[PDB]
């Protein structure tokens, strides 16, 4: 049956590179795969959009996420695909919750119906310090620290789902680790 | 400072007319007014996004909510701090009536979401121009967003609005939208006189 996976981290963590490495690996094995991303995977018009309150930003991204789940991810899963999302709800929680200081219970209330309760089977978190991530792809430092630390809090709360990787390791070692975590899940 | 007023009802009820007439009346009395509306007062592009084919009711609500959240923070609250009478043609009640009662989204979820989205801001008074849905639907076409919903949808909306008004009778002023336009304007203005003064 289908398998829902996500990739998470700061921009410049290697999250996107790894998403593509994992899709390409599944394609090479002949395993049906759907690579997608947030924001934009549900309502592309939300993505290109742009001076908002973080409450409005979160709601807009939730609307996108609601369509993404219903129109893209769930159908992919019903088809038996490995659906890989570059960013999902954890991004909003980390950035809007821990970063901007929006209340986590509200964020989660909104999410319950936006996602219809859909959670990924595994989430690969490319963890590194903001300074390293900024070097790699160019608000400020203290904000990105709160985001980084929020992701780690999420990972501690849901240790079965999160796979925390040192995003400073060589790409290839990371890719191989991700493949190793996936291998037993693939029929 | 300031005074927050809203108008609500089915399209064709006359709430748009009345909001405009009320603004012009208060302007004639020398009062600063901000006449605004939803959807679009916060994020004008939500109007376009609302015309996505087969949009889930959840996403439609969240779109309205994003618009409202920005509406409140960038338009309504600044206007109120500036002493203005801010009049919105549609606010939270429209979401509750249309996406809740009409489309069937769970009301407690809508309320949970709205509590932060709106920053807890409620209008001082809300003028609900009530009439039967069949009567509304003869007056004017439905917005593009709502093309291909039937009478029973609009009945559930009409009835939702009345339910909201029963629960908050101090905020809602329910008016018969089948009275003459001048009588409705008179009534709205009479409700407002003791406040403005
Ligand atoms: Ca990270
Ligand atoms: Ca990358
Ligand atoms: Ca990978
Ligand atoms: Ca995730
Ligand atoms: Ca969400
Ligand atoms: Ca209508
Ligand atoms: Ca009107
Ligand atoms: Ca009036
Ligand atoms: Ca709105
Ligand atoms: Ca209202
Ligand atoms: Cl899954
Ligand atoms: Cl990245
Ligand atoms: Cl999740
Ligand atoms: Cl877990
Ligand atoms: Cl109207
Ligand atoms: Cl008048
Ligand atoms: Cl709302
Ligand atoms: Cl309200
Ligand atoms: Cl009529
Ligand atoms: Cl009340």
């Amino acid at each position: 049956p289908g398998l829902f996976l996500t990739l998470e981290g700061l921009d410049g963590s290697g999250k996107t590179t790894q998403a593509r490495r994992l899709a390409a690996f599944l394609e090479a094995q002949g395993r049906p795969v759907l690579l997608t991303r947030e924001p934009g995977g549900g309502l592309p018009e939300v993505r290109s959009l742009q001076e908002l309150s973080p409450e409005a930003e979160y709601l807009l991204f939730s609307a996108d996420r609601a369509e993404h789940v219903r129109k893209v991810i769930l159908p992919g899963l019903a088809a038996g695909k490995v659906v890989i999302s570059d960013r999902y709800l954890d991004s909003s929680l980390a950035y809007q919750g821990y970063g901007r200081g929006l209340p986590l219970p509200w964020l989660r209330e909104v999410a319950r119906e936006a996602t219809r309760g859909l959670k990924p089977r595994l989430t690969f978190l490319l963890d590194l310090p903001p300074e390293a991530a900024l070097r790699r792809v160019r608000l400020g430092l203290e904000f990105f620290r709160r985001v980084r630390e929020g992701y780690l809090a999420l990972a501690r709360a849901e240790p079965g789902r999160f796979v925390v990787l040192d995003a400073t390791l060589p790409e290839e070692e990371i890719a191989r680790a991700i493949q190793a975590h996936l291998r037993p899940l693939l029929p």
